[PDB]
């Protein structure tokens, strides 16, 4: 009976979540970007920022850019990368659809994607979305395709945090 705003705070105190600068506004209805994804993966999975690497071209991807030396840390673990491969952009400011996001979260929480699985996600991602159901992270009535929001991985991470 936790509310998504008591689990945001609860995330908070543990330093997963920091919210947005200058306001107490978490925006849970909002949709969830990149490179705010990246950030709750490499607080709840004990990554390591890293500093003063590049290895995207987008505008202002540069070290004025918060997000960079969580990108960075995502993208050398093979959890995240660039949407465009060849011109090398990672579209940071991009969002995620709730299957996306089962893929990586199951992936770095070593769940195993569910063989012959029937559900609504796209193909490749039926296993991933149906373990990230199995597992609590996602309600069973989610959209996979539909953008994940700030409150979607709210739940999913206060429940990949508990495991
Ligand atoms: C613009 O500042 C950022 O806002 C981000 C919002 O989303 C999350 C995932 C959050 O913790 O809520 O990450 C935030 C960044 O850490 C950063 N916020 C701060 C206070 O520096």
């Amino acid at each position: 009976a936790k509310t998504t705003q008591e689990k945001f705070d609860a995330l908070k105190e543990a330093g997963v979540f920091s919210g947005y600068p200058g306001t107490t506004d978490a925006k849970l209805g909002q949709d969830m970007t990149r490179a705010e994804f990246a950030k709750v993966l490499v607080k709840l999975f004990g990554l390591k920022e890293i500093h003063g690497q590049y290895s995207y071209k987008d505008k202002n991807y540069d070290a004025k850019n918060w997000a960079a030396p969580f990108i960075e840390a995502v993208t050398a673990e093979g959890l995240m990368q660039a949407k465009d491969l060849t011109k090398k952009i990672f579209d940071f400011n991009g969002k995620i659809t709730v299957e996306e996001a089962s893929k990586t979260l199951v992936t770095a929480l070593k769940l195993e994607p569910v063989k012959d699985a029937q559900n609504k996600a796209t193909d490749w991602a039926k296993g991933y979305f149906e373990a990230a159901v199995n597992a609590g992270l996602f309600s069973k009535d989610a959209n996979p395709k539909a953008n994940a929001t700030r409150a979607q991985l709210v739940e999913a991470a206060f429940a990949a945090d508990e495991m």
